[PDB]
């Protein structure tokens, strides 16, 4: 009975983002799209070490999804029986079901069809969820993803002015929990099954081993850093679906911040560090003024340069020495400077 | 000297809530209340576990507490002979001497009569804090609550439209720091003293062993879930006096959140997951419009699943397919399906 | 080619800050200011504990610097050849070049002129970030301040209101990640970098042994607490350049709150405790109505009575009993009490 036209979207991996309007003139239809559960062993750092993920479409994040308010949103999701756990989906975008949780629970050679009208204007989390203890560990286990819906306007900045954005990315953080062995060094598992029982215990704790972007330590820095230009408005949609994070662009800012990355609140102008609840997806637009390499972290400087969680940008463009400058480079400290008299010593 | 209309309140037990107008015509009146402090052993999760626990009025968390802008609050606050220890409160939503816990200190066998005034509106944490590591000890063993000062008019949206909640519930947050032998079980103690230096060296390293709402890990389930209708705007009041939470109902939105829970601030609009930081109180509304389970979690999922935060709701009322529908239920996947075409394999 | 005026500013210790004006008609200057990096070891605990520390200015926080929007801030920093290590500064402030950081590294010996134009009102952190591992090590063992820019006009409420502040505090809050031997005592160096491979360890699982205020536990409290008068309206700026914290004024509340900490947004009003991400500096007015004793925390109470974050207020003036009264003095329980029949029995 729902006689909307239909239309197929291709998902793309992350950081990337599938091609989409942002203001449009088209009226609501069935956004269709499709997401294949895939359980297989990553690599999640730059030692090498290895662990059994759990997936959308092969990828950790899964990718985004993006629709306007008003659109159905007909997901289908298949878990093909080359897996090994049955697997579901929970989209905090959607109204009912435990967001479609209690409608998608599929074993290992099933696939089932979800409708979800898009009433709620953001970015969003969704997730597998199948049950009790299974839900934290398919989380963890990398089985998580977000949609944006925009409005059909496009953003605004909440004071009646359109924003429009020249480029996308989708960071999605993970928190990993990766078993050791007495001597200190991470085990390998043959299987997500065999891995549970030390994982969960790891879990217990609360404290992540790696806290990595796109999957991996390092899987957003050196070639596949992320690229701007000078001048370019940049939306930067960040999601993290288990614990707290707080991004920031080292050398710049979130010109227009939704932490809570919901279009419906104005967001903040300004902003040095952002936080993103865990369980949430936010957004951060930013101009680029400066050429250069710029990291973006989570803000606990341990958990970005120790335990995985850095990004770079290299933005293409002209210096501007009135924003900044070196005056003065770095030079032996004067013979005659007096700093024996400060006020500290 | 302060000639108003005295009236006495009859807490209730969480998640429940005394009766009470939202809007009122009612002029300022002293407001009556009673706590009694209850030292007691207490059941904290689904394996029996026993805790030595500090209570107001035999329950964690204590009961919500409900006036008006401008009201007095008048609290007698008894510690019985039966209780080995000091105690006091401090209130969040008063004004000086540490919030009343310099004016209300007493040992068992007292009582203490406080009064402070209401000039503050949203919801607010109130605990023990007898001085020094007293204060967190006191607090993470279950010794606080929350109170709800009302704008006289009753909530509003922050863009003059009013808003009325149909029903209340109070959730109170608490992590707890439950010490284990050399095996990994947790200990129990016969009395909270003989508990402190065990429990003192979990708290230090910052991580609870459980985090349970009402007191218990599935206080919130089963039979006492907590009951709401298919239209019904549902004022979920949600407390954390120690700890940052971030609540999330599965299944719906917070369509009003005021997540720092102060009511001269405008909420936010169509929240996923918001976020408690711990020593306050906040607060969301959501007019259901899908009947069946949802759970209400921290999503930080580890805790949710595996350390005892989720509450459920049971909705009445008619499915709407038109916000969700299972278009098609598990099958088999189509033999003529081309899964393995897909960019991600 | 920059031709303005040069104000060359002298900054004091933390707590305190350096004279300035709240709105000024004079136009933007060049505002000098310089940093000198001293590495030394400090007490960081009221039993006397040493830590191997990395400051600016020989303080933990560094100075508070304060400037007007438009200002260009032209920072001296240097690196005196009895240090051992390199160091730059990276200001959240500032556009570009990882916010000076690129522009900064100096060697023991050297000294480098770095000019940044301050565009974007707020308080903001400023910090250590040499890379790699060394950037969160800098920064825990104490390389961090924060920078004020006010508006030109003064602060404001957002709803077209001047604020004045009759007195401004800096509150740094410092992380801290200290070794201990088998026997749980704390460990003591004889160097930095001897400290850095078990420091790291400790660093790793995210827990700090330490949280404090003014650079060590007590540093604001006894002798050293914060004075203010009843009717002052005093600024407390507060930042943590690498974890998160709740502040909460026990017996107060933040009248207009900048959590985030940039003034071209609104403050909130009236929050009992609010929230400073890691990474950020956030600013809290606060206009005494009560004297006596205040304390400051991070509401992780824990983390505020057994880890070192307590500050205290000591503030005169007149108790106001409309406000909050002690109605009745501790008292024997009336025999004719009847509590047993309470509901929670
Ligand atoms: O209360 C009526 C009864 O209907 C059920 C049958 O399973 O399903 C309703 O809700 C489902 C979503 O959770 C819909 O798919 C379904 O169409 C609707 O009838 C039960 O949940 C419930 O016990
Ligand atoms: O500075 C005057 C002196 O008065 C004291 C006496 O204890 O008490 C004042 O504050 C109390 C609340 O903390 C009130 O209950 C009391 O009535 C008021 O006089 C001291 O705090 C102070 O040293
Ligand atoms: O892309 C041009 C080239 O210029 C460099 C030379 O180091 O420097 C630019 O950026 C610096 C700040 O990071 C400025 O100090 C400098 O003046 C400006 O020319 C390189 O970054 C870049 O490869
Ligand atoms: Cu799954
Ligand atoms: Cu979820
Ligand atoms: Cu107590
Ligand atoms: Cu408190
Ligand atoms: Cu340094
Ligand atoms: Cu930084």
């Amino acid at each position: 009975d729902l006689k909307l036209p239909r239309q197929r979207v291709d998902l793309v991996a992350p950081p990337f983002v599938h091609v989409h309007e942002q203001a449009t003139k088209q009226g609501p239809k069935i956004m269709e799209f499709k997401l294949v559960v895939q359980e297989k062993k990553m690599v999640i750092d730059e030692k090498g070490t290895t662990f059994q993920a759990m997936t959308f479409n092969g990828s950790m994040p899964g990718p985004l999804m993006v629709v306007h308010e008003g659109d159905y949103v007909e997901v289908t999701l298949v878990n093909p029986a080359t897996n090994t756990m049955p697997h579901n989906i929970d989209f905090h975008s959607a109204t009912g079901a435990l967001g479609g949780g209690a409608l998608t629970l599929i074993n290992p050679g099933e696939q089932v069809v979800l409708r979800w009208k898009a009433t709620r204007t953001g970015v969003f989390v969704y997730h597998c969820a199948p049950g009790g203890p299974m839900i934290p560990w398919h989380v963890v286990s990398g089985m998580n993803g977000a949609v944006m819906v925009l409005p059909r306007d496009g953003l605004n900045d909440g004071h009646g002015h359109s924003l429009r954005y020249d480029r996308i990315y989708y960071i999605g953080e993970q928190d990993l929990y990766v078993p050791r062995d007495e001597k200190g060094n991470f085990k390998s598992y043959d299987s997500p099954g065999e891995a549970y029982s030390d994982t969960e215990e790891v879990m217990r704790k609360l404290t992540p081993t790696h806290v990595v972007f796109n999957g991996k330590a390092g899987a957003l820095t050196g070639k596949n850093a992320l690229n701007a230009n000078v001048g370019e408005n940049v939306l930067i949609v960040h999601s993290q679906a288990n614990r707290d994070s707080r991004p920031h662009l080292i050398g710049g800012h979130g010109d227009y911040v939704w932490e809570t990355g919901k279009f419906s609140n104005a967001p903040e102008t300004g902003l040095e560090t952002w936080f993103i609840r865990g369980g949430s997806a936010g957004a951060a637009l930013y101009k680029f003024l400066q050429p250069g390499i710029y990291a973006y972290v989570t803000h606990n400087l341990i958990e970005a340069a120790n335990l995985g969680a850095t990004a770079h940008f290299k933005v293409e463009g002209k210096w501007n020495d009135d924003l900044m400058t070196q005056v003065k480079a770095p030079a032996d400290i004067p013979t005659g400077s007096t700093n024996e008299n400060l006020y500290f010593q």
